[PDB]
C-alpha cells in the first residue's frame, strides 16, 4: 500500500468515548505527509468540554504516516495493510489511576485516511490528574518499539508516555498495543525496530470550542 502515501493525504479522525460513564466525542481533520513523516491535525470536542486532558488522547488520536527510510520499506506493516486497513487496540494504564481501552479502525474511505475510535475509561479517580485536569498542555518526544506477531499476522508494541503534571511531577501511562489487518491479503511482518516521535501542541486563536492543534513527526529507525 505504499503507493497510496506518496503525496499529501487528507485525514479524518472520529472518537466516541466514555470515561467513568460520561460520554464525549472528538472530531479531527488535517493531512499527512508520509514522505516526511509529518502530521498536521486540528481536533474538536463536539459534545462540550473534553472530560480528560487533551495530552492523554494524543496516542489514541495513524502510524501509516510514519516515514520508513527506503532501506526499511519491507518492515512497514502499517502501509502494507492499506487500503483495507488494520484494527489497532490498546490498553493505556495511568499509574495510580484508571485505564483506557481503545479499539480503532484505520482505513481509506475514498481519498481520505480515516481513524475511527471507540474508547472506554474505567476506574479513574475524581481527584486524580486525569479527571482533575492537572496535566500540562504539552507532549514529550519518545520511541515506540515494534515487534511482529505472526500468530495474528500483525504487530505488537509497548511503550511508556510520561505526562508532565502541573505540580512538577510526572504521570506515567503504560501503553500496550496490538494491530491486526482488516483484509486477508498479504501484509509485511517486520523485523524488530522502533518509531521516533516529536509532537507540538497548540491552540487556534479563532476557535471557541475545546480543541487541540497538533503537529507530529514520526520516523522509523533501529535496523
Amino acid at each position: 500500500g505504499e503507493e497510496l502515501f506518496t503525496g499529501v493525504v487528507p485525514i479524518l479522525v472520529e472518537l466516541d468515548g466514555d470515561v467513568n460513564g460520561h460520554k464525549f466525542s472528538v472530531r479531527g481533520e488535517g493531512e499527512g505527509d508520509a514522505t516526511n513523516g509529518k502530521l498536521t491535525l486540528k481536533f474538536i470536542c463536539t459534545t462540550g468540554k473534553l472530560p480528560v486532558p487533551w495530552p492523554t488522547l494524543v496516542t489514541t488520536l495513524v502510524l501509516c504516516f510514519a516515514r520508513y527510510p527506503d532501506h526499511m520499506k519491507q518492515h512497514d506493516f502499517f502501509k502494507s495493510a492499506m487500503p483495507e486497513g488494520y484494527v489497532q487496540e490498546r490498553t493505556i494504564s495511568f499509574k495510580d489511576d484508571g485505564y483506557y481501552k481503545t479499539r480503532a479502525e484505520v482505513k481509506f474511505e475514498g481519498d481520505t485516511l480515516v481513524n475511527r475510535i471507540e474508547l472506554k475509561g474505567i476506574d479513574f479517580k475524581e481527584d486524580g490528574n486525569i479527571l482533575g485536569h492537572k496535566l500540562e498542555y504539552n507532549f514529550n518526544s519518545g520511541n515506540a518499539y515494534i515487534t511482529a506477531d505472526k500468530q495474528k499476522n500483525g504487530i505488537k508494541s509497548n511503550f511508556k508516555i510520561r505526562h508532565n503534571v502541573e505540580d512538577g511531577s510526572v504521570q506515567l501511562a503504560d501503553h500496550y498495543q496490538q494491530n491486526t489487518p482488516i483484509g486477508d491479503g498479504p501484509v509485511l511482518l517486520p523485523d524488530n525496530h522502533y518509531l521516533s516521535t516529536q509532537n507540538a501542541l497548540s491552540k487556534d486563536p479563532n476557535e471557541k470550542r475545546d480543541h487541540m492543534v497538533l503537529l507530529e513527526f514520526v520516523t522509523a529507525a533501529g535496523i
